[PDB]
């Protein structure tokens, strides 16, 4: 069973939203996201490649901080909850650049009330999935201004803007953007199209009020 359904209400249920609730860049923004349905994921193939590369991160030296698991979101479109959860998030799913070719990482959210350029319109209602993440030895990186944007740096685990805790206001130019996280994986020889240090573990459907 990939999707377990949670009863509103209940521990698990509220768990899910604790996770939300505490990842806003705007604490805030509590007022306006009613979570209305939340699914827990359980794609066993994704956690058994997760946890395999938890393991080499550890043999590859890593410090217990860098094995650490947080969360990271996405909204997504066109009712494709069941093919990001079923089969991972792949390279090429995001249009952002700012951190490098996204041909070549993934993109999540850092903050579960930034995601998508613009504001959400009053009325909105949405999918988000709740990854949980390694970000491992992360390469923090200066915005581009006119030098083309690095390949995804050798034994890191991601990239992430440089001075991106700067960002404090949803209405930032490029807020978004510059709150990303960009997780990639080199294979032998070829990057990997599907980064194995992140993983889907909950889905919640949102309305949001402003």
């Amino acid at each position: 069973a990939l999707f377990q359904p949670l009863t509103p209400g209940s521990r698990e249920f509220e768990d899910v939203v604790n996770i939300l609730h505490s990842s806003y860049l705007e604490p805030t923004s509590v007022t306006n996201f009613n979570y209305r349905r939340a699914c827990l994921v359980h794609n066993e193939l994704l956690e058994k490649e997760f946890t395999e590369k938890r393991r080499e991160l550890k043999f590859d030296g890593r410090l217990d901080k860098e094995l650490s698991e947080s969360y990271a979101f996405l909204m997504v479109d066109r009712y494709q909850v069941q093919t990001i959860c079923e089969k991972g998030l792949h390279v090429g799913q995001s249009k952002i650049t700012i951190l490098g070719s996204p041909s070549m990482g993934v993109y999540l959210s850092r903050y579960a009330d930034l995601l998508q350029a613009n504001p959400l319109d009053t009325g909105a209602m949405g999918d988000v999935v709740i990854f949980k993440i390694m970000k491992g030895k992360i390469k923090s990186i200066y915005d581009p201004m006119g030098v083309k944007s690095l390949d995804p740096t050798p034994k890191h685990e991601c990239h992430v803007s440089k001075n991106a805790n700067r960002i404090t206001s949803l209405l930032a130019y490029r807020a978004y953007e510059l709150t990303q996280y960009y997780f990639y994986e080199y294979g032998f020889d070829e990057l990997r199209r599907r980064p194995r240090h992140v993983c889907p573990y909950a889905v919640v459907s949102f309305t949001y009020k402003d």
